[PDB]
């Protein structure tokens, strides 16, 4: 089981940054926490910046610890992730 994901920030610009392969295993805060890992800012806590997915203008879903990544993800539109944050 594997799934291709896009990460893009809030902090530099979005559209497309880096691509992070998830396994089913792997869970969201995880992942939260991964995604920012490998943009570098494994130094801090999700607690200040969070992950948000990214259709198309409209529908963009904030992607929370208790949700898993694959039933959270969406496959149907754009599958883009953000890393905003919120403080």
């Amino acid at each position: 089981d594997c799934c291709i994901i896009r990460v893009s920030l809030d902090v530099d610009n979005g559209n497309m940054y880096k691509s992070i392969l998830v396994t089913s295993q792997d869970k969201a805060p995880a992942v939260i926490r991964k995604a920012m890992d490998k943009h570098n800012l494994e130094e801090e806590e999700p607690e200040d910046y969070e992950l948000l997915q990214i259709l198309s203008d409209d529908r963009k879903l904030k992607i929370p610890e208790n949700a898993n990544v694959f039933y959270a993800m969406n496959s149907t539109a754009n599958y883009d992730f953000v890393l905003k944050k919120r403080t």
